[PDB]
């Protein structure tokens, strides 16, 4: 194999769940060599490294991966000391969890509906679709009221709350052209913008 | 106090139930039916899904992972979460393998449960060929082990438990108690606990 192995994240370029783990790596100047991968493919099998056969996965110079996207997370900001992206402070994050559970069950629901789309022209249902773009609305429409007087989400830093909700949005902006979220909910929208100017965050925009 | 809403077959309820138990911790049981309508769940949980907790703030935390986290910083005296990084990352990932198992499982019981006419024959395979890895895998990282993390007792196991406990549910078809040995064993311990068969499926 190889000395000096650097920690390998295999990722796709639409996956809102491994952009939220790239962004993570970037605000913690973590360096990471990032590997684009295609989930079908024979050479890189995911399934050795994660069973689930699901990406974000992060190969560690031991050879053991972490998944999902949220214990990733974890271990990643307790890497380096640059910033807190998880609160040390209980009430603060659980706080943090929280909002990055909404977050990620929107992804969910937006991943199901258009998944749902995809499905054989047979069979294919439109039930489905309005009740899950029904958890998006809904989610979209709290997280927009919890950031009327709110800089950011959580004790007002910068943390995972934040890229967590980015990369949701994008998620929707990338599946979802004629969605516009932005005039519906004027705080995320804002929230979007700050996010958008982040290297972090805008290096990282799917793609493809 | 505070209030869990809950179903008779959710097994990521059960696991917030089996921990608050483990902790001995006294939840407001909130019992919701499948037939419900979208609140009082939609109310306090955007995503309308359960487990989801309340508190005397009436504040609600979610999901699963969330509550559990908060329910363990409760009761200091005994953690099912490892307040070291090195065990928290691990037991964490346990969790992970095996919400994702239960994740894949429950996605083909809801491809069986779609019209006869609208059932995709890709997804159920793709979802049970993710089983079987979730739980080789599993049934391999127990091989000498009594517990899942550092010989102890943490959240990891309430998870696996849980996880093999809708497959009780939902899989007969199955004989992994035959191909995943340690699954089996880890079964029979968890099986043995008050916390555990007191909030199995009523059937
Ligand atoms: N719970 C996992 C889910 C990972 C996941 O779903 N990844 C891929 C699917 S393998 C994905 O983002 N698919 C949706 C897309 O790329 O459009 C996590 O949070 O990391
Ligand atoms: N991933 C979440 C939620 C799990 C979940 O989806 N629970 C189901 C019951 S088994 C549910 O409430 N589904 C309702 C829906 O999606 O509308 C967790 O671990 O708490």
């Amino acid at each position: 194999n190889l000395y000096f192995q650097s920690m390998k994240l295999l990722y796709s370029n639409t996956s809102p769940y491994a952009r939220k783990v790239r962004v993570v790596a970037a605000e913690k100047r973590i360096d990471v060599d990032m590997v684009l991968v295609v989930l079908a493919d024979p050479e890189c099998p995911v399934a050795d490294h994660n069973p689930l056969g699901k990406i974000p996965v992060l190969i560690l110079p031991d050879g053991e991966s972490l998944y999902d996207s949220r214990v990733i997370v974890e271990y990643l900001d307790h890497r380096t000391p640059v910033a807190h992206l998880i609160p040390q402070d209980h009430t603060a994050k659980i706080a943090v969890r929280r909002w990055e559970a909404l977050a990620d069950g929107v992804t969910d629901a937006a991943v199901a509906a258009v998944m749902e789309g995809r499905r054989p022209e047979g069979m294919q249902d439109s039930a489905v679709i309005e009740k899950q773009l029904n958890k998006v609305e809904r989610g979209l429409r709290r997280m927009d009221q919890d950031l009327e007087k709110r800089k950011w989400c959580v004790n007002e830093s910068f943390s995972l709350a934040d890229i967590a909700v980015g990369c949701m949005l994008g998620y929707l902006e990338l599946r979802y052209q004629h969605l516009d979220w932005k005039q519906q909910y004027p705080n995320l929208a804002r929230h979007y913008a700050a996010m958008m100017k982040r290297a972090s965050f805008k290096d990282t925009a799917p793609v493809i």
